[PDB]
C-alpha cells in the first residue's frame, strides 16, 4: 500500500491551489442533517488509522512511483515530491497531522463534529485534505453499524411487545453477506460494524479484523451453527429431499441446525417432510439445539406468514403471557431472503398483526445489511473549516445557493454535552470559552501515532440501545 | 489472508451434509434472467484467480488458525481439519479445483452460463462449494463493467444525435467513486471495472490493480486533469472566490482545469466572476486546455441547463452541422453531482430538447457509479448443477414453488453460439452433441495454477459497443 497512490487524482494538485501564504487546513467529518437515521454509530476510524495512516508510510521508492504514474496520469508533472520528501527526510516519514475523534460506539446525532483533522508542521497545510478520500470511507462502518442498530430497536420493540422480554435480541439479526460484498476487505469492516450490534455472523472476515485492531475478552467476538445450503439439499435429488434433511439433522443434531427448505416447495417441505414423515426427529430435539426452518424465496412477509401457520397446525403451539403464539423450543424459523431494515419492520409488523411471537424468528441479511448502503444514506461529509493564511486564523465554509443541506461549518470546533444530556457542536473555536464542559472529542492520532484506541467490548458498551440500558 | 477463513462460516459444515460417497460437485455461475440489463460484461475473475486462488494457499499453520477459530465461532468442533490437511499434503497446498470461464470482457446476455468449478479430485468433492463465496463477488466488476457501459450507450446515442460522431466518448463519464466506496480494495476493483469502458478516474487505486493483474500497453489505463475542491475555493475567503479562481486558472494555464464553482452561489459564479470579471483568462484558453465549469449541487438536470444558458450568453456560442449549441473550445462543463444512469439519461435528453450538443458536457459519478449497486441488480448466482455420488452422475438443480425466477439449470453445462451467432447455453451435457460447436468456455484454473489469461486491452476490445463496431 502505498499512501501517495491512495488519494483523489485532483487532490494531487491542490497544494498548487490553497491561498499563498497558509500554514493551516483544519478540517472535520459530520453525517450532515437533511427511516430517519437520526443519530449514527461513530465506528472504524481506528481500523483505517492503525491500517493506512500510522508509521513510516513515506519511502523514496513510494515517492518515486507515485511521481512516474502521476507524469503519466496527468501527461503533466503536478506532483508535489518536493513536500512528501519533506515528510520522508523530516518525520522519517511519518504524518505530520491530528486527529482528534469522539470515543467509537459512541451515538451521536445528525450534524455533530465526529473527528477533525489538521496538519502539526505548517509545511503539510496540504496534507490535511490529501487523507480526506481515505478517511471518509469511515461512512461505511458507521453506516452498517447505524443501520444495524436501527434493526436492533425495531427487533427489540417487537420483542418487547410480543414476549415481554429482550432475550436473544443480539443473535436476532444474522450477517449473510460475505458473498455479496463488493471485496474481502468491505467484509471484514461491514461484518465488524454488524458485530457492534449482534453476535451472529457468516461473514468469518470480520472476526480477524476485529481481533487484530480492536480486540475482545472473549476469544471470538461473533458465533454461527451449522447450516444447510442448496447444493447439500438438492445434491440428494429432487426425490431424495427427505433423505436431506434427514441426514442432515441427525448430523448435528445436539447444536441448533439451519436447514434450507425452499429448494422445490417450501410448504410441502413443512406441512409433509418436517410435519410429518420427518416429525419424530424434530420433537426429540432439545431446547438449546433446535431445528431451524429456513425459507428462501417469495414474498418474505407472505412466506414467513404461510410457514409459521402450517407449523403451528403440525407441532404443538402455546400461548406466551403477552397473548402470542409460541412454537415448541425444538422449532424455530429464519427468514433469510429479502431482509433489510424495511422488510423486517414489514415481518415483524406482519407477525404481530397474526398474534406470532417474535421469539418465533430470527432474521439473515446479506446485500440488504452489508451492500445496499451508501455515503448518501447519512450525509457522511468532509470539509475544511478553518485555516490560518499570513498568521490569522479564517473562518471557511460552504453555503451553496440551491442546497441549504450542503452549508458546512464554521471554524474551529468542539463537541458538548448539552445541560439537557444531548449533544451540540460548537462553531468559531467557541469551546474555547468553556461555558460547555468538557470536549468529547479526544486525539486519536498524532505525528504518525495512534494515541487513543478502544476496545470492541468498549465500543459495544458504548453503542448498547437505551432500551437495553 | 487464509482462505480456510475466507468462506461464509455455514461452508465449514458441509462436508457433513452432502451425500455419502460423492466424488464430484460442479457448480456454474450466471446473472439470471429475471434500464434491463439485458447483457453483462464478464470481468474480474482474474483478479481473483490471481489474488487469492493460486499457488499454495493451505499451510500447517492456515490449518491450525482456522482450526482454533472455528472453535470457537461454533463453539464445537465441526472444520474438516483433515480434508484441508490432504490437499497440503497432496498437492502442496494447490487447490484441486478446474474453473472454465467466458473470455474476459466477453458481453453476454443474461442467462447464460459464465463460469463453471468442479474439484479434480475426488476427496475434494467438499471444496467446490467451499470457494463460492470468494467467486461470486465477481459481481461486483460485473456489475460495475455493466453498469457503465449502459451509461456509455446512453451518452454514445445523445453524443451521436446531437454531433454527428463519437468524438470523446470515452472521456464522458469520470470516475469521481473513491471517498464513496466501501474499502480500499473494493475502490481498486470498482475503478478498474469502468475504466473496461472509459478513461477517465480520479480513482487512482485502480491503475496499480489494471497493472498488476490485466497489464496495458499504454503506461496508464486512466487519467485525469487539474481540478478544484471545495477546501482550496473556500480556503481563500467568501469575498475571495474570484482571487481562488484566478489562482488556480493561472496555475494549470496549459493542461485543462476543473474548477468547482458552487461553493457560495454558481450562477454568480457563471455570469459574474468567469463571465465578467475573469473572461479574459478563458477566452485566452487553448482547445486542449479548456476551463471546466463545475456546479456540484441542486437539481442536477436544471442546474446544467442554467449554467449552460449563462455560460451561453457571456462567451461566444457555435451552432455544428447538426444544429446543436456549442461552447466555444476553451470552455467546458461537468456535472458531477447526484449522476447515476437514470439522472444520466435525464440530463443527456434535457440537454437535447434544449438544443444543446453533449459535447460541451462531461460527467462525474461516484457512489452511483461504484457504489449504489447490488449483487441483486443482475442476479449474479452460483449453484450447483451435477454431483457423482457412488459413481453415478445425477443433474441437480433447485426450483422454488413461489419463484421460478430461481429455478437453477441443470447438468454439465456449456456456452455455444446458436446459428444466428448469439448464445445459448446447453444443459444435461448436451454441449457433447456437438449440434452447436464448440464450447466458448475455456479453462482458466487447474489444480493451483492460472492456465489463460487476458490483457486489460483485450479486455477493452471485448466490451466495445456495437456503435463503436
Ligand atoms: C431462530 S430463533 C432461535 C434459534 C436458535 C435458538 C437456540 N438457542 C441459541 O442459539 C442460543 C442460546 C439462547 C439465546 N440464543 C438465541 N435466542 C433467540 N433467538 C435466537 N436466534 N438465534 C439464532 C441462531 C442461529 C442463526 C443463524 C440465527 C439466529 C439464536 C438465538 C442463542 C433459539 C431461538
Ligand atoms: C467536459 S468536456 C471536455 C473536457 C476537456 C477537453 C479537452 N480535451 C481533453 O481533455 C482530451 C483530448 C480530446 C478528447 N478529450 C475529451 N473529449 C470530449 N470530452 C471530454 N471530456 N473530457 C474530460 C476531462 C476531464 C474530466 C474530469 C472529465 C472529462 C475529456 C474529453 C480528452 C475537451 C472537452
Ligand atoms: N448460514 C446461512 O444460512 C447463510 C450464510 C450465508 C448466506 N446465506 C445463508
Ligand atoms: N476531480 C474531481 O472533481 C472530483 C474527484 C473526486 C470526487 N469529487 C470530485
Ligand atoms: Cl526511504
Ligand atoms: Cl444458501
Ligand atoms: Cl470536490
Ligand atoms: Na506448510
Amino acid at each position: 500500500f502505498n499512501i501517495l497512490l491512495a488519494t483523489d487524482s485532483y487532490k494531487v494538485t491542490h497544494y498548487k491551489q490553497y491561498p499563498p501564504n497558509t500554514s493551516k487546513v483544519y478540517s472535520y467529518f459530520e453525517c450532515r442533517e437533511k427511516v430517519k437515521y437520526e443519530e449514527t454509530v461513530f465506528y472504524g476510524l481506528q481500523y483505517i488509522l492503525n491500517k493506512y495512516l500510522k508509521g513510516k508510510v513515506v519511502t523514496k521508492e513510494k515517492i518515486q512511483e507515485a511521481k512516474d504514474v502521476y507524469k503519466e496520469h496527468f501527461q503533466d508533472d503536478v506532483f508535489n515530491e518536493k513536500g512528501w520528501n519533506y515528510i520522508l527526510e523530516k518525520y522519517d516519514g511519518h504524518l505530520p497531522i491530528e486527529i482528534k475523534a469522539v470515543p467509537e460506539g459512541f451515538v451521536i446525532p445528525r450534524g455533530n463534529v465526529l473527528f477533525t483533522v489538521e496538519n502539526t508542521d505548517p509545511e503539510c497545510y496540504w496534507l490535511t485534505n490529501w487523507i480526506e478520500t481515505i478517511l471518509v470511507q469511515s461512512w461505511y462502518p458507521i453506516t452498517v453499524a447505524t443501520n444495524s442498530r436501527e434493526q436492533k430497536k425495531i427487533l427489540a420493540k417487537y420483542l418487547l411487545e410480543t414476549s415481554g422480554n429482550l432475550d436473544g435480541l443480539e443473535y436476532k439479526l444474522h450477517d449473510f453477506g460475505y458473498r455479496g460484498v463488493s471485496s474481502q476487505e468491505t467484509a471484514g469492516i461491514g461484518a465488524s460494524a454488524h458485530l457492534v450490534n449482534f453476535k451472529g455472523t457468516d461473514t468469518v472476515a470480520g472476526l480477524a479484523l476485529i481481533k487484530k485492531y480492536y480486540g475482545t475478552k472473549d476469544p471470538v467476538p461473533g458465533y454461527s451453527v451449522p447450516a444447510a445450503e442448496h447444493s447439500t439439499i438438492t445434491a440428494w435429488g429432487k426425490d431424495h429431499e427427505k433423505d436431506a434433511f434427514e441426514h442432515i439433522v441427525t448430523q448435528f443434531s445436539s447444536v441448533p441446525v439451519s436447514v434450507v427448505s425452499d429448494s422445490y416447495d417450501i410448504y410441502n417441505a413443512c406441512e409433509k417432510i418436517w410435519g410429518e414423515d420427518l416429525r419424530h426427529l424434530i420433537v426429540s430435539r432439545s431446547t438449546q439445539a433446535p431445528l431451524i426452518i429456513r425459507p428462501d424465496s417469495g414474498n418474505p412477509l407472505d412466506t414467513v406468514l404461510k410457514v409459521l401457520e402450517i407449523l403451528g397446525k403440525k407441532f404443538p403451539v402455546t400461548e406466551n403471557s403477552k397473548g402470542y403464539k409460541l412454537l415448541p423450543p425444538y422449532l424455530r424459523v429464519i427468514q433469510g431472503d429479502g431482509v433489510d431494515i424495511n422488510t423486517l419492520q414489514e415481518i415483524v409488523e406482519g407477525m404481530k398483526q397474526k398474534m406470532w411471537s417474535i421469539e418465533n424468528i430470527a432474521f439473515g441479511s446479506g446485500g440488504g445489511l452489508l451492500q445496499k448502503l451508501t455515503r448518501d444514506l447519512l450525509n457522511c461529509s468532509f470539509k475544511c473549516s478553518y485555516v490560518v493564511t499570513n498568521g490569522l486564523g479564517i473562518n471557511v465554509f460552504k453555503d451553496p445557493v440551491a442546497d441549504p443541506n450542503k452549508r458546512s461549518k464554521k471554524g474551529r470546533l468542539s463537541l458538548h454535552r448539552t445541560p439537557a444530556g444531548n449533544f451540540v457542536t460548537l462553531e468559531e473555536g467557541k469551546g474555547d470559552l468553556e461555558e460547555y464542559g468538557q470536549d468529547l472529542l479526544h486525539t486519536v492520532f498524532k505525528n504518525g501515532k495512534v494515541t487513543k484506541s478502544y476496545s470492541f467490548d468498549e465500543i459495544r458498551k458504548n453503542a448498547q440501545l437505551n432500551i437495553e440500558l
